[PDB]
């Protein structure tokens, strides 16, 4: 068994299952659907990962909102600030991402762009963590995609984490 682990079998296997717990209205429903598929390819384009969407057998990664209550450690906030987040890798809880409730995400000329806000959370849902690099994707600063630019910093972390 390689070595001992912290009980949680860190996610690490092709074929992934994900299910949004509730599309958002700020943008088209079929649009949020595309912003996620594109995003899927935005991160799958850097590795032969296989994503599978479900809607009845639950999913390893569960997406939704943050709500005002929640309990995490920062209820409500509106404005930019917290835009979303996910829990460490694991089963059920590991792989879920929460998006800000009162906000305006859209695949149009909005500002957060479901494809962008998700991309970032599409990297955290995995395991990589902020590396301090500002020009990185996991960087601690929100950078809109005026030209969608990737970064090996991720191709590398996702390379040893997958291919
Ligand atoms: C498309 C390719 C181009 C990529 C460019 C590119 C480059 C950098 C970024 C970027 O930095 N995005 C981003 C950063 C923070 C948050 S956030 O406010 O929810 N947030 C941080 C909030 N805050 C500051 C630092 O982290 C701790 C506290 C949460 C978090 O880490 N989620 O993963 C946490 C609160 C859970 C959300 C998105 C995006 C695109
Ligand atoms: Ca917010
Ligand atoms: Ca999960
Ligand atoms: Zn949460
Ligand atoms: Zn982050």
């Amino acid at each position: 068994m390689y070595n001992f682990f912290p009980r949680k079998p860190k996610w690490d296997k092709n074929q992934i299952t994900y299910r949004i717990i509730g599309y958002t209205p700020d943008l088209d429903p079929e649009t949020v659907d595309d912003a996620f598929a594109r995003a899927f390819q935005v991160w799958s384009d850097v590795t032969p990962l296989r994503f599978s969407r479900i809607h009845d057998g639950e999913a390893d990664i569960m997406i939704n909102f943050g709500r005002w209550e929640h309990g995490d450690g920062y209820p409500f906030d509106g404005k930019d600030g917290l835009l979303a987040h996910a829990f460490a890798p694991g089963t059920g809880v590991g792989g879920d991402s929460h998006f800000d409730d009162d906000e305006l995400w859209t695949n149009t000329s909005a500002n957060y762009s479901l494809f962008l806000v998700a991309a970032h959370e599409f990297g955290h849902a995995m395991g990589l963590e902020h590396s301090q690099d500002p020009g990185a994707l996991m960087a601690p600063i929100y950078t809109y995609t005026k030209n969608f630019r990737l970064s090996q910093d991720d191709i590398k972390g996702i390379q040893e984490l997958y291919g």
